């Protein structure tokens, strides 16, 4: 373990606020990347113990607080005002580099569920680039497998333990609030959805051989993780997601039972202004939404499942470090 750097191609001029933070915080990245693969070399990866997760979460917080100062910040009995000015919001990619004295490790195994031994390693200077997108359920703008769908987690047989799922074809999604102010709403193509979740159900059917696999809705907790919540454009939407986590998979057939019209699920959604922090335990107060038409078109790449006759998979997440963890899995610094 050392302090790793980041590198970016962010812009010293444009007033968005990703690139402003990288500016002031990362190196430009370069185009000198020797990348050395060792065939016979073969070393072992924890993707839920690795530390490059943790400097990359301590980098988006400093990035979000330097980024969307809320009008109002509460935590632990004090709170905190701000100047609260919409901003330019859209991620950009970032790198992670091991300082002089370090290399990383990256498993070129395409099939590597993140944990154990990876016998194809390569060393390289810094990870490809990252978009840090902030998402719960569903992780947006990420890479794909290469081969078949990866199923990932600390602990299969531990149900408080989070699933990722890495998907190898996106699921386009489009958000949107059109020019009540606070309503907007999600179109998924629902074909795409039920190729996907049957493949998804086949691969979780390897990991439990009866077992017939349930897609339900989320339980409960706070909106941010019940519901599909993201930042687009620098407004919080929390998004409805009964109608897509909603149908059965059983002798390997998938069955949606979630409602959708003509085709499309449309997941119903509200552009909210009191915001449980992901950063820290506290709530942050933002301003009412812009004025316009904003939407963001996104790729679905992967899932947060928490696992309940049958098993039963819900939609989970908050925990952004895991959204971190979808992408650092292949990574490890060493010196
Ligand atoms: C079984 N699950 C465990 C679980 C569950 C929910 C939550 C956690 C853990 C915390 C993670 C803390 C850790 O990261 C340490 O730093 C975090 C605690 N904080 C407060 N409850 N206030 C809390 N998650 C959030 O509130 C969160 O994701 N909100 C949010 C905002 C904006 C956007 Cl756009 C968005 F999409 C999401
Ligand atoms: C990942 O693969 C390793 C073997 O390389 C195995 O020990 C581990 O249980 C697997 N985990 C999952 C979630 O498949
Ligand atoms: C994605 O993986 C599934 C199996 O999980 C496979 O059926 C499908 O063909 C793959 N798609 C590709 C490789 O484009
Ligand atoms: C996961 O949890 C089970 C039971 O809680 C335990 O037997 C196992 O050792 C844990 N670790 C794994 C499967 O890596
Ligand atoms: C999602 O919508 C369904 C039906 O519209 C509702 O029963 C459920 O409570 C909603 N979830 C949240 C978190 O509001
Ligand atoms: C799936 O959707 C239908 C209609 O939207 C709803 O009635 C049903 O309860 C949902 N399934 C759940 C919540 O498990
Ligand atoms: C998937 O959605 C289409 C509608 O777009 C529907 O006609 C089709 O039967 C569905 N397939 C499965 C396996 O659910
Ligand atoms: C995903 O990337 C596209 C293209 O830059 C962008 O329009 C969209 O807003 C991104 N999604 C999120 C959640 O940032």
């Amino acid at each position: 373990k050392t302090t790793l750097f980041c590198a970016s191609d962010a812009k010293a001029y444009e007033k968005e606020v990703h690139n402003v933070w990288a500016t002031h915080a990362c190196v430009p990245t370069d185009p000198n990347p020797q990348e050395m693969v060792l065939a016979n070399v073969t070393e072992n990866f924890n993707m839920w113990k690795n530390d490059m997760v943790e400097q990359m979460h301590e980098d988006i917080i400093s990035l979000w607080d330097e980024s969307l100062k809320p009008c109002v910040k509460l935590t632990g009995g004090s709170a905190i005002t701000q100047a609260c000015p919409k901003v330019s919001f859209d991620p950009i990619p970032l790198h992670y580099c091991a300082p002089a004295g370090f290399a990383i490790l990256k498993c070129n195994n395409k099939t590597f569920n993140g944990t154990g031994p990876c016998r194809n390693v390569s060393t390289v200077q810094c990870t490809h680039g990252i978009k840090p997108v902030v998402s719960t359920q569903l992780l947006l703008n990420g890479s794909l497998a290469e081969e078949e769908i990866i199923i990932r987690s600390e602990n299969l047989t531990n149900n408080a333990k989070t699933i990722i799922v890495h998907l190898n074809e996106s699921v386009n999604i489009v958000c949107t609030r059109p020019n009540n102010i606070r309503q907007a709403h999600c179109n998924i193509n629902e074909s795409k959805w039920n190729n996907t979740l049957q493949k998804v159900g086949e691969e979780l059917a390897k990991h439990f051989p009866s077992k017939t696999i349930k897609f339900e809705p989320s339980s409960g907790g706070d909106l941010e993780i019940t519901t599909h919540s993201f930042n687009c454009r620098g407004e919080f939407f929390y998004c409805n997601t009964s109608d897509l986590f909603n149908g059965t998979y059983r002798n390997g057939t998938y069955n949606h039972t979630g409602r959708s019209s003509n085709g499309t699920i449309t997941l119903q959604c509200k552009i909210k202004q009191i915001i449980n922090m992901w950063q820290e335990v506290g709530r942050a107060i933002y301003a009412p939404p812009i004025e316009g038409e904003i939407t963001c078109n996104s790729n679905i790449t992967g899932l947060l499942l928490l696992r309940d006759d049958t098993e039963t998979f819900r939609p989970g997440g908050g925990d952004m470090r895991d959204n971190w963890r979808s992408e650092l899995y292949k990574y490890k610094v060493v010196e």
